[PDB]
């Protein structure tokens, strides 16, 4: 299996007062093993968590971003993000693809123009409860996934992280056979390379109570974490994936 | 006669950390003496650094935007996020949002009923586009845009909400002046002579150091929601306009 993932995504959560009490537990604990962990804050708490995370095993991630400044209101675009340090972003979160208008094309667009940038991208794909009772998991999620690789080029992918959402929802089995669904299509059409090196987190329910039995499938290569990840059992999965 | 003026800044999606810093600099020097309520609405990113170094105490931050609550809503920024960061101010429903980002009517008027609710100024945008201003349809477009968030409010809230009209469609100070008057009669005739005479109709449409008198001297204008302009010194002989 490539390097783990371990990514906390506090959507749109958090005080100043909790996310420091919970940046100083991040800070005093101990990442040993070969694991990248990330955190993404709401882009108002991206300097407070950038000033006092220390934490040498922490990257901090943007939710989301547009591709250039702007007369874009109310929007943050990745060269905003660049000139404040940040490297990282989520793409595609289902949430963005349900409430505001994020469809195969403007996720592409976006993951393209991250990755050119030099980002780390996590780019979210997953299919709904009507597309899974239907039979056609794989014909969503490898259309939604296509749509994003139309555009990168082979080193690019050294910087694509896949996370796969059950938004149907799950067993550790279920996502298994949607992760092998994903690298299956990424060996055949980049070659073995390229999907042996490809980090797919799982990003449906993860939990300190959870997480183990996931981490151990063979194509699952950590996660994507909502709730848990504002609350010190995150740190219990972080440990899940040694 | 008129209520205090309001000179506001929105910035978009622009700004690194050096250029706004430069920016802050020349507004805490410039001396401002008469009352206005001057109001900057940086990036999400860089509310932090504008609220540790502005000064001038003519000056309010504003968000962009904002979403009603908090939850799972990835790489939004809701009003309780905002207030706990000491925000009092917020801009709602540019013309921007309303044409990229699938902002309704109701969206807009769902977000700032829960504004208003929760302590904050709202600048809250109208406009007509072109084609709707060519088919004879600005009153009736605007006034749905007004009417719809007024339907979300009572009496009480108004206090804390100011109008931006922005001409999409580009305008003559007569042309804003025209609909600035039509937006005030209607709150006039739905809330009272009181609200209506204390209400701030700002104009958004291109301003600049040389136009801005002009249009300030509308019978219905009270200060401008400026764009480009506003990440310039040009900002400042905006300011001076509204003496």
């Amino acid at each position: 299996k490539p390097q783990p993932i371990a990514a906390a995504n506090w959507k749109c959560n958090g005080s100043q007062q909790s996310l420091s009490e919970l940046i100083d537990l991040f800070n005093s604990t101990s990442i040993n093993h070969d694991v990248q962990c990330v955190v993404a804050p709401t882009f108002l708490h991206i300097p407070m968590t950038k000033a006092r995370l220390t934490n040498p095993k922490f990257q901090i991630a943007a939710q989301n971003a547009i591709t250039r400044s702007g007369a874009f209101t109310g929007e943050v675009s990745l060269q905003i993000l660049k000139d404040y340090g940040i490297s990282w972003v989520v793409l595609g979160h289902s949430e963005r693809r349900a409430y505001y208008g994020e469809t195969n094309e403007i996720v592409a667009d976006k993951v393209a123009a991250a990755v050119a940038s030099g980002f780390h991208v996590i780019v979210c794909v997953g299919e709904t409860n009507e597309e899974r009772e239907a039979g056609r998991t794989a014909a969503v999620v490898l259309t939604q996934l296509a749509a994003v690789a139309q555009k990168l080029s082979k080193e690019a992918w050294s910087r694509v992280v896949i996370a796969y959402e059950p938004v149907w929802a799950a067993t550790p089995q279920q996502a298994q056979e949607v992760h092998e669904l994903l690298r299956r299509w990424v060996r055949s059409k980049l070659g073995t390379d390229i999907a042996a090196q490809l980090r797919i987190l799982y990003g449906g329910s993860v939990t300190a109570k959870n997480a183990r039995t996931l981490y151990q499938m063979r194509d699952i290569n950590g996660f994507l974490v909502g709730g848990a990840s504002l609350k010190p059992e995150f740190v219990e999965i972080i440990e899940a994936t040694k």
